[PDB]
């Protein structure tokens, strides 16, 4: 019977490779004071001065090896769960390997992730009844696809996908900056309100298995 959720779980090698790249990006935001000051300000505003390690702040992360979620099923209880799981494409894809393209890394006051750009084949596994469709209104299907690398202590890692969409909505408008500058792996954008996106000069391909997770 049905899992807590379905998704693509990264292999040991790829999970550590993405983990490290996330870490380094947090350290770059934290090592340069233009960047840290602004993130620290939309995190804590005018709270008592306090030291902040971004890698520590984003220490919380959903259980299990790193993953890109498709459908939350809650063991059959969530809406659309049986209809998702009965699909031949899902049955067929279970236990099989995929490669996920990571196009960007992003951080907000609530979360740290990697944007996934799904192939057309992988989109056949993307559900069509996701919550808040207004949030991705006018964006291609599969826009919120992501791997959550960390989130702040009182944030549900589901927030990560909404944070990504919000960034993609702003960049569809053009309220993206010109890049604040270059980092080793690409152009860095300050979108405002403590939101940062690193657009990778070259996409990272990470290996993963499509399967189900139990709690």
């Amino acid at each position: 019977f049905l899992p807590l959720y379905f998704g693509w779980f990264l292999t040991k090698k790829s999970s550590e490779t993405l983990r490290k790249a996330g870490q380094v990006f947090l350290e770059e935001l934290g090592n340069h004071k233009a960047f840290k000051k602004e993130l620290r300000h939309f995190i804590s505003g005018d709270e008592p001065k306090e030291k902040l390690e971004l890698v520590s702040y984003f220490g919380k992360r959903p259980p299990g090896v790193l993953h890109c979620t498709t459908k939350f099923c809650d063991y059959g209880k969530a809406a659309g769960a049986e209809e998702y799981a009965q699909q031949e494409v899902v049955k067929r894809s279970y236990g099989k390997a995929f490669k996920l393209s990571i196009s960007a890394l992003f951080v907000t006051p609530k979360t740290a992730g990697a944007q996934v750009v799904l192939t057309d084949q992988e989109l056949q596994l993307w559900p069509s009844d996701l919550d808040k469709p207004s949030a991705s209104e006018g964006l291609p299907p599969g826009s919120r696809a992501h791997v959550t690398l960390g989130c702040a202590a009182d944030v549900q890692p589901v927030q990560t996908g909404l944070d990504l969409l919000d960034i993609l909505q702003q960049v569809k408008g053009g309220s993206q900056g010109e890049a604040v500058g270059e980092l080793p792996r690409g152009k860095l954008y300050s979108l405002g309100k403590g939101r940062w996106m690193l657009s990778l000069t070259k996409k990272m391909e990470v290996k993963a298995i499509f399967t189900g997770y139990y709690g």
